[PDB]
């Protein structure tokens, strides 16, 4: 078993760690729990690392003293439908194949499931690695603890001998790139420079061969993503978040300057060979909006194209690791500020944004957010125990499972059935609007080939392409966002109605132009 | 009540029956349980039947001594959604109406329900008899025991005075023909020659007036379909199965020669007037894959057309009673070996196969099949009794109802929730691919009229018709097959990805040709 | 918070502990979790204790690293009928009043309930302290966690000004004595010589005024009754059990020599 190391001896070189360690709730916790540094200590200097110490990045490294949190972390909600495709009449976006066209998400876009699986599902989804990585067995799909212990215990590589991205199954894509992994794992936290910049000290960067990167990575949503392992203090580690909030001065709540004062990120930079290498953002309070917003946001983590000139924007460019940090109504402008779009629709020829789970930016300005509610209040409350220390659950999930804690504690005039009914009322209403936005956008899209083939002018096409951008944005936001309007029902409603209005305008212009063209 | 007959007196003429009867577990069971042969005995010769003895073909004939099995046989799973149409966003094939076009299945293709109803549902489905046969009352839909006792106790004929197939309701078809009945009933087992050939001794054949045939038939999935009534030994009786396995030497497991040695059918032929009339296939072991594969397979039981010359293939031809006996990847070649296709798609003009429930041929080569699992292991296990003789259940149904017996006995590291989750993971994943295969195939189909009307060449159309055959096959297999991928998830995945690839190729060729044509 | 102490400094005078500590699964666990020894360290020599260091005996001292086991330890089984008298047709011994006569158990012998309550129940049962100690409230009967955290947070002394064993209610007995406590708590583990012999180093002994001893005791069935806190290894601490196994020569399984 473990033998404690002489922390003082570490502290002589590791002065920032000493400052954080000696003062927090891990003061008595020895380095050997998370680091094997014997050869390091024998070989390091004040400036050279010497032999690289091992850092244990498994969530299980925390389990020896925080079993309750680890067990909850690893737990699996079976009722979260697994590997359920959204392009599906039983799911979020029945017309998705028309709307997203040749985009990578057309190869597969499943609904989310439990956190334990995030890195595995990233590796094995059909859009990510050409089908290179597969569960070793269909039995393994249930194994949340296994996944937490390491992806490669439950999945395997169809060709360990090659590192190129290619299709191993016909209907897959190779959309993954190294930026993705930042929202699946932070095993690479010491191997990745801030933003994924190429860096002397970084094994991995935005431009790495993702298949090689993938093989170096094991655990989902590491515990230290939200808790500093040295001081225990709440933090974020996600580079693009710290970039938005601190570097670009946008604030933790970019729409609330007073709240951004009350909730803060304090950057801490770590160097390698005396140059800035990595950063964390220490939270002044444990605001889970920011912890969860490391991932549950709209982002670029993919190549794209410039709005100005159509030029590709490849992984070398920092824009491929970017948090827009903007609500649905400000998003188009935020994408313009970085001169960026994701894809050209294969049918309409319209430059389009690709929207991914903007839960936090939807949550901003909602009644609940305005009243200081955070994600964890509804998705990751404390357990309730008649006779025990009530720790925080650590696998976030629908409040439906825990309504007394999630809703009924603040809404005590309501029964569980009532609080669910209120949920369903909003989701149903919103879902309805998403289906209509789909109907109209699909109708618009489907009219494009008719227009083109009828000889409708580029001028008209171009005007409908401009409409498509907003029609798309104000639709996809909502199939991307996983609350089906619950997080911000009035915003979902305005925005989806805007999508519809844009689409109907687009359809009207195409219909008129086709009509004139044919006559 | 019954008076036993002198079996010895029967045995003098019935030497094959004697051999089977005296040696098995029915040695003490008198003929009068299943036959009323008094006038027969008085009138028969060594060669002429004389007066025809009555054979009791009701499953209830077995109930006097096998109540437990009969009751289970007659039971109704209420949770199997009844008369649920597959061409339906809530079911298997939302785009089915586009994909199947004018095919008979477009009038109705409901999901399966409990075995007790199979003959009734065959009679009354909208595609079968033009709506001629109807439940006497909508109350009767629940009556599984009634159906087992005789179809005509719960259903009725809208016009007993005529025997022609015609529509009694506007949106029905008259797809039924006599071959169908072989997978619904074997009441006609002594009235139908092997293969349904016209025969002096057969009242009924492939070419009979199906409405007259229908009225002669009463009970579903007769007990003796899987058990020889004389010896009790496991068997099959379905002619096209015995044809594939024995006559054509394909083996019980055509993809496993060693397994086909270990599991065997021994033909037994019965003559009439000294010529071969009917056959059964005695199983050496009670392998329910073969018992269930009498019906849960892909087959021809319908007229079609020749691939070579488009000529009709009518009921007179043996190909209209055929088991393809091939997996999805070998099916196209197997249909070519018999120079056959089912229908021309009304929109595309493509010759197409029509696929029906290929559960067994999907099951072949699956992990479970490879490990010697059989259908009944998951769908028809033994009951579990703390204090009773544990007989086999006899109404097959989803293992979800009986997970401890179906899954958890072999998978003891799993909870019920886990084993269901693994099921759902595969069905969800597969369903997703079926929806995309539908999207693409429908898009291909819908483009055909645009191509044709734009003046695209027959050469291009013909090339997309060739793609349609495979696009169709690798789609319909999976909406036809009722496990939604569970029976062979890797095969479903490869095949559905092939369907998609073919469709996308088809769409690409039509788009290019239309574009060139218009310019 | 806690600031670790230099354990190597401790080892300089605590070889017996070092030998247990450095070898086991608590090698990395600092003494400060369970001891306050700052003044001890300032004043001690190898031959002189100096200031007595504090030893934290709360099961909650272990909950910062073993919350799951602690929470389970504190849990209450509501189905275990509480305060159910055995001399009772609904219980174990309907004729117990005749059978036991004037024995102290005649004043109350309830069925056992959850471990969390064992010290509390010992203090408040009618046969033990003459009704001296009582739940502060009948509401307190549910509070397993409060009981684990300290008996005196949920129960109270009817007369803190006197130490004598006497009846406070007419049908009570004063059967409690210091030996009882050994099966309720080991808070007194450093204050009680083996067997409860009078001893210069022992505050408490078999012959102590049980009411004063009661007041010094807080936690039920301490985590360290079964687990050595320094090595983590399984152990027993109960003197009479060691005495039976070792001193009486009976072995761990007196009816099975091989075992
Ligand atoms: C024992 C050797 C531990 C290891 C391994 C880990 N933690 Fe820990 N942690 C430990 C103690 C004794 C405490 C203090 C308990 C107390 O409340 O006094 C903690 C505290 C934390 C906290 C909470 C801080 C708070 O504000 O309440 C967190 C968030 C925490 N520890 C996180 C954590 C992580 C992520 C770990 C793996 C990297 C981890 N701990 C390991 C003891 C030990
Ligand atoms: C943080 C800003 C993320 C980045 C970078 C990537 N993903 Fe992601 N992903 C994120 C969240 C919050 C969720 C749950 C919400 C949702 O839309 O499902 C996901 C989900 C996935 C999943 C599972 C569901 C699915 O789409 O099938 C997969 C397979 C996945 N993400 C893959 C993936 C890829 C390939 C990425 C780089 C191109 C990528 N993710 C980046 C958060 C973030
Ligand atoms: C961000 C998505 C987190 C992940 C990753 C981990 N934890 Fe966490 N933890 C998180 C929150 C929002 C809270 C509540 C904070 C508050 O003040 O309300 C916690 C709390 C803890 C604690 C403190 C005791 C408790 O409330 O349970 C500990 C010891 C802790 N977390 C440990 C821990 C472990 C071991 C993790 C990996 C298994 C882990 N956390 C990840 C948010 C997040
Ligand atoms: C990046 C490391 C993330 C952090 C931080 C948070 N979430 Fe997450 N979440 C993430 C992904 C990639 C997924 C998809 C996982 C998959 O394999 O499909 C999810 C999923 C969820 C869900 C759905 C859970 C379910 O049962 O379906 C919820 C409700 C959720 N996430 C909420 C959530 C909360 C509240 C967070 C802060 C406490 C949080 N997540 C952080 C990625 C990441
Ligand atoms: C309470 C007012 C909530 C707040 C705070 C957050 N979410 Fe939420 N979320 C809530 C509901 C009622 C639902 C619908 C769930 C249902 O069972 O119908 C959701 C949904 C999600 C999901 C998808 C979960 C699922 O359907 O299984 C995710 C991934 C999610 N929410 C994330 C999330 C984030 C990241 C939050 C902070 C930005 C957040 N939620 C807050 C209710 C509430
Ligand atoms: C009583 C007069 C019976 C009639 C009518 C039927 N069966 Fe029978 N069966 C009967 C007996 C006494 C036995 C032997 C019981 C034993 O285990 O010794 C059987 C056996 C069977 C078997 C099982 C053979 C085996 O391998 O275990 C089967 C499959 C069977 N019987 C089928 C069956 C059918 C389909 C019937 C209606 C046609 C039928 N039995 C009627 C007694 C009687
Ligand atoms: C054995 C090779 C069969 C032949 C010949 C016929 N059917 Fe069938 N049928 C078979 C199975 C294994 C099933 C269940 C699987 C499924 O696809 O549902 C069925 C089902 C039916 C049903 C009920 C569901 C429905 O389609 O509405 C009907 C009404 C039905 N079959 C009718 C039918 C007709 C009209 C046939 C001759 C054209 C026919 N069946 C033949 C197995 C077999
Ligand atoms: C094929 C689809 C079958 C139908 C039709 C009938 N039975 Fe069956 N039966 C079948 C199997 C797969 C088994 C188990 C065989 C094995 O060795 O595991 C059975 C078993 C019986 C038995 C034996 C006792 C038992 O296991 O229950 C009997 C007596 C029996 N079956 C009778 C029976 C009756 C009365 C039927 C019509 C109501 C009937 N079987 C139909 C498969 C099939
Ligand atoms: C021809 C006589 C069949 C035999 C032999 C087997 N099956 Fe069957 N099955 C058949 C039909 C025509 C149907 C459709 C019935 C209807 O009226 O819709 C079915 C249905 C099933 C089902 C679905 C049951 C439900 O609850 O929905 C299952 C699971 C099934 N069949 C399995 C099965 C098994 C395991 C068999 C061998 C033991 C078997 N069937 C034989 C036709 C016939
Ligand atoms: C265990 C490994 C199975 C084997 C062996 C067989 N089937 Fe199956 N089947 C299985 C599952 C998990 C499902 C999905 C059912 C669910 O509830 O999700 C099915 C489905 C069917 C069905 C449709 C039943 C329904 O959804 O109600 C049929 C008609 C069917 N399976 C037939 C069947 C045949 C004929 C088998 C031998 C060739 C066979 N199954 C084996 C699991 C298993
Ligand atoms: C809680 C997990 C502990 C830690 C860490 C340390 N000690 Fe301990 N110690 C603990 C208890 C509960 C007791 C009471 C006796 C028992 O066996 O349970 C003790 C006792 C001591 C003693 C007295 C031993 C004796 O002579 O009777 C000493 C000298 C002692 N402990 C020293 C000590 C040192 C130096 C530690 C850091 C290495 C240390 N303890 C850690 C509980 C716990
Ligand atoms: C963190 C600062 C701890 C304190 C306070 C306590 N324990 Fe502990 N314990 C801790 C660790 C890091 C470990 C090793 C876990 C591992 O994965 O190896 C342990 C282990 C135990 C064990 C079991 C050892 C085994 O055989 O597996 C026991 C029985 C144990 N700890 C008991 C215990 C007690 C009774 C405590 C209060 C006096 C206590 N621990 C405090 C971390 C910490
Ligand atoms: C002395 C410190 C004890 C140790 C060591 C163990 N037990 Fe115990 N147990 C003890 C008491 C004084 C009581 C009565 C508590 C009360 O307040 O009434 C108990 C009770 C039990 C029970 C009953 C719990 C219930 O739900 O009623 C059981 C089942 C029990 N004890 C079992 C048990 C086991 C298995 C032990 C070793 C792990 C154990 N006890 C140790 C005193 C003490
Ligand atoms: C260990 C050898 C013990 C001695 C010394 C004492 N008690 Fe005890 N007690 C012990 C156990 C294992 C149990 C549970 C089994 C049972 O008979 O209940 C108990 C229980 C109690 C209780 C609760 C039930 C009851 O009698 O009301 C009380 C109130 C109690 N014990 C008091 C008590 C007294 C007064 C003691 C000294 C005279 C005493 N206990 C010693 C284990 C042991
Ligand atoms: O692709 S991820 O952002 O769901
Ligand atoms: O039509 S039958 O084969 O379902
Ligand atoms: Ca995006
Ligand atoms: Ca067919
Ligand atoms: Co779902
Ligand atoms: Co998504
Ligand atoms: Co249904
Ligand atoms: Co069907
Ligand atoms: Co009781």
């Amino acid at each position: 078993q473990l033998k404690p190391v002489d922390a003082l001896q570490c502290y002589d070189c590791h002065t920032q760690i000493e400052d954080m360690h000696v003062v927090g709730k891990h003061a008595t916790v020895n380095c050997v729990h998370c680091h094997d540094a014997t050869e390091h200590v024998e070989t390091a200097s004040a400036r050279r690392m010497g032999e690289r110490p091992v850092t244990h990045t498994s969530p299980e490294a925390c389990a020896s003293c925080h079993t309750a949190q680890f067990n909850s972390f690893a737990s699996v909600r079976h009722e979260s439908h697994p590997r359920e495709e959204k392009a599906n009449p039983r799911s979020r976006s029945p017309k998705f194949d028309t709307l997203i066209g040749a985009h990578g998400f057309s190869l597969e876009h499943a609904e989310p499931r439990s956190h334990a699986f995030m890195l595995v599902d990233h590796f094995i989804v059909d859009r990510a690695y050409g089908g290179r990585f597969q569960y070793k067995s269909w039995q393994n799909v249930t194994d949340g603890l296994g996944a937490v212990r390491g992806a490669w215990t439950v999945i395997e590589d169809m060709d360990p001998t090659t590192s190129d991205q290619r299709r191993f199954l016909a209907q897959t894509a190779t959309a993954a790139n190294p930026v993705c992994l930042n929202c699946k794992t932070q095993d690479h936290i010491l191997d990745w420079a801030y933003m994924g910049d190429e860096h002397d000290a970084a094994k991995w960067a935005r431009t790495s061969k993702v298949v090689d990167f993938a093989r170096d990575l094991h655990h989902p949503v590491n515990c230290y993503m939200c808790h500093d392992p040295h001081s225990t203090e709440p933090r974020v580690v996600r580079d693009a978040l710290i970039h938005a909030v601190v570097d670009q001065g946008l604030g933790t709540y970019p729409y609330d300057e007073a709240k951004s004062e009350h909730v803060t990120l304090t950057p801490v930079t770590f160097q390698r060979g005396g140059e800035d290498f990595r950063k964390i953002g220490l939270l002044n309070v444990a605001d889970s909006n920011l912890m969860c917003g490391q991932c549950h946001v709209e982002y670029n983590c993919n190549p794209g194209f410039q709005q100005s000139d159509g030029a590709p924007v490849g992984m070398d460019d920092r824009r491929t690791n970017h948090f827009f940090w903007a609500n649905v109504f400000d998003y188009a402008e935020a994408a313009k500020e970085i001169d960026f779009f994701d894809f050209t629709h294969v049918t309409t020829g319209a430059p389009l944004p690709k929207l991914q789970h903007p839960e936090l930016e939807t949550f901003w300005g909602s009644t609940h957010e305005r009243n200081g509610v955070t994600c964890a209040d509804c998705h990751m409350p404390r357990v309730k125990l008649e006779n025990g220390k009530e720790y925080t659950m650590h696998s976030p999930r629908t409040p439906r499972d825990m309504m007394n804690r999630a809703c009924l504690n603040c809404h005590d005039g309501w029964t569980e059935a009532e609080a669910e009914y209120a949920i369903d009322y909003i989701k149903n209403y919103t879902h309805g609007k998403i289906m209509k936005a789909e109907f109209w956008l699909a109708r618009m899209i489907d009219l494009f080939p008719v227009a083109k083939r009828a000889g409708v002018s580029e001028d008209v096409l171009n005007e409908v392409r401009a409409l498509h951008y907003d029609a798309h944005l104000h639709w996809e936001w909502w199939t991307a966002e996983n609350s089906v309007g619950f997080h911000n029902p009035d915003q979902a409603r305005e925005s989806l109605m805007k999508s519809i209005t844009k689409s109907k305008e687009g359809v009207g212009k195409l219909d008129a132009a086709i009509d004139a063209a044919v006559a």
